[PDB]
């Protein structure tokens, strides 16, 4: 949760949206 395992960077608000996939994984760690 808070992407501490989804991605090095921690967003913790990223729990409060329903996708991950365009949140952790795109927005948060953008590649």
């Amino acid at each position: 949760a808070d992407c501490t395992e989804y991605c090095s960077n921690s967003c913790p608000f990223c729990n409060g949206q329903p996708l991950y996939q365009l949140c952790c994984i795109n927005n948060c760690c953008p590649s």
